[PDB]
């Protein structure tokens, strides 16, 4: 067990998960003095991820975000390897702090985060198991800002009322998950780093879009009040709210940009 | 051991230090959005702050900072009791991204953050009997940023090669330690928190004053490269840099200002 409050915090995270307080740790606050243009970072394709609205996919409440799985047939084209997705999420403020997001840029957290999270598919047979090995992972992240309603986020959102509570479960309609990024996908951060949760596995190949997208006020309160980390019968309910790591030590690290 | 980098890094010291997972932990981010005015903070006074150039005081690298050892008639006149100092301390960057401040405003990291650690000698003999004891600390933080020089500071910098290396020691001639605080010290932030190193005891009242004070970016490099963590004949010598923890969660709590 694991929390972003208090005695099982993130302090405490390295009791339990040794790469937790290891190198090349995630989240980092993304300022001009580490940043490095690189002409090799190339426009990323996006691959399968015009899902069929006929198609339903797995919505979870993880007890930790709500996740929605997507399968492996979709993925990544500009990387060293194949890389195919496994799943996606967010992680956010509270009512009080609308201010969420891991990532934040010279000091500032935005409202909220997505994260789309791809495994290695040309050395490792799941995600899983890339998980804790070499180049086993990517994630793109997408920074949240209150804004304009999304009807495109909002085919997550308007379904949170199913997954109230840990380990519940509701079937989605497909969409184009490309709908979820924001303009010039060309325009990114580039960085090594790790899982921002326990085991805090330090194999991530991290891509933060430059530009973030734009969600209201009020799919921000839904999506911070849904949720909880518990179970629907458990008597210590816990809200599933500042599920946001603080940034990190860049450990000797610079954070390639495919702008200048 | 306990170092800001790697293994034995700020993520590991709850695993011997239990406190650094606790609670009301320091350093955290100023932001106006948990300030309250209480118009009750009324001005410290410093007495005994002016050393005579007649005396000597022990400056120490310690191998995570200079130390310069203070009297204990010097001390803080208006809080509840009497605080004492013990020593004064700085935290800073790296020369390539010189933000090595530990609180931070609207989050901002500041170049560098001085720290002047005074005990309550009402209760307590020494600060080492005082630091794990309710309301045993009371911190005074200095913002500082690049800008004039300063031929306060430099009273310190001046003897930084002489204590390059881990547990070399220099005399530095008394000199009025109310020099090294800003302009209008009735203007701070206000507090409960903890130590920013282990044991990381929550019993800090902290006071971050307003305003940043100056040191030319001459004296800033100074102090970024002139110091190492590693004892003369360690034949793999470690930079001194980055001995600043990063800003903590600060949950459903508020820091109050003696400004409006
Ligand atoms: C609130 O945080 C999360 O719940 C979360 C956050 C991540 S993250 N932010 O990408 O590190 C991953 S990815 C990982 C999960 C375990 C095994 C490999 C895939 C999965 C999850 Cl489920
Ligand atoms: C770079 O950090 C430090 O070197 C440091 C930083 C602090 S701080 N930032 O004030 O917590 C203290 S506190 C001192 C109080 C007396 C007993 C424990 C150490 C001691 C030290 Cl040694
Ligand atoms: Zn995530
Ligand atoms: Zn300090």
């Amino acid at each position: 067990k694991w929390t972003y409050f208090g005695p099982d915090g993130e302090n405490s995270w390295s009791k339990k998960y040794p790469s937790c307080g290891g190198l090349l740790q995630s989240p980092i606050d993304l300022h001009s003095d580490i940043l490095q243009y690189d002409a090799s970072l190339t426009p990323l394709e996006f691959q399968g991820y015009n899902l069929s609205a006929n198609k339903q996919f797995l919505l979870t409440n993880n007890g930790h975000s709500v996740k929605l799985n997507l399968p492996s047939d979709m993925h990544i084209q500009g990387l060293q390897s194949r890389y195919s997705a496994t799943q996606l999420h967010l992680h956010w403020g509270n009512p009080n702090d609308p201010h969420g997001s891991e990532h934040t840029v010279s000091g500032q957290h935005f409202a909220a985060e997505l994260h789309i999270v791809h495994y290695n598919s040309d050395l490792y047979p799941d995600a899983s198991t890339a998980s804790n090995k070499s180049e086993g992972l990517a994630v793109l992240a997408v920074l949240i800002e209150m804004g304009s309603f999304n009807p495109s986020y909002d085919k997550i959102f308007s379904h949170l009322q199913h997954v109230k509570y840990k380990g519940q479960e509701a079937f989605v309609p497909g969409f184009n998950i490309e709908e979820l990024l924001p303009e010039r996908t060309a325009e990114y951060y580039r960085y090594r780093g790790s899982l921002t949760t326990p085991p805090c596995n330090p194999t991530v190949l991290w891509t933060v879009f430059r530009n973030p997208v734009q969600i209201s006020q009020e799919q921000l309160l839904a999506l911070e009040t849904a949720l909880y980390c518990t179970h629907m019968d458990d008597p210590s309910p816990r809200e599933m709210i500042n599920n946001f790591r603080q940034v990190q030590k860049f450990d000797e690290r610079l954070v390639y940009t495919s702008f200048s």
